[PDB]
């Protein structure tokens, strides 16, 4: 078990999140928290104006090789239709990793949740859909539809949940292993 200087930011950071502690005065880019259940995706979710910045930076904009899970810079609100989040494949088990552990089947049949704190507000996305291998803007409702039963058809498992076009999903993307939820 590895102990170095990110892991210990992270515990830090999720410890201060338990306190209930204002992350926002600590790098204003921070937009939400975000956790997975029956992972250890337990991470903040920044945004700065683009895709790119914090692939190599911590939450205190260091240099870190495990970055900070950041939001696409194209999104705006929670009421978007596809929330895209990107976060790397660490070898250590952190980050975006254990989006792996939806491959196993069971572990996929087990209906467990995408989480987004914000605001003291819980939204919960039910996971439908994971794939190895991304739109944020729908022009109409065709789009958005169509954008689903792509989605949907390249899941390698069937999922017992559904979703239309009256959903919202968010996406947990790797920076490749791809999750799909809904709300």
């Amino acid at each position: 078990t590895k102990y170095n200087h990110d892991t210990k930011i992270s515990s830090e950071l999720q410890k201060k999140e338990y306190k209930k502690e204002d992350l926002s005065k600590i790098n204003s880019d921070f937009k939400f928290w975000l956790s997975v259940e029956n992972t250890n995706i337990n991470y903040p979710v920044v945004q700065s104006k683009d895709n790119s910045y914090y692939l190599d930076k911590d939450f205190y904009k260091k240099d870190s090789i495990s970055g900070t899970l950041f939001m696409d810079y194209r999104n705006k609100s929670i009421d978007d239709k596809n929330i895209i989040i990107y976060g790397h494949n660490m070898k250590n088990k952190t980050m975006f990793n254990n989006l792996n552990k939806f491959k196993d089947a069971d572990f996929f049949k087990k209906n467990n949740k995408i989480k987004i704190t914000l605001n003291g507000k819980e939204f919960l996305y039910d996971v439908f859909s994971a794939y190895i291998v991304l739109k944020t803007n729908f022009n109409n409702e065709s789009d958005y539809q169509n954008y689903i039963n792509d989605i949907t058809s390249k899941s390698l498992y069937k999922s017992p949940i559904k979703v239309n076009s009256n959903d919202k999903i968010v996406t947990l993307a790797t920076c490749r292993m791809v999750i799909h939820g809904r709300l």
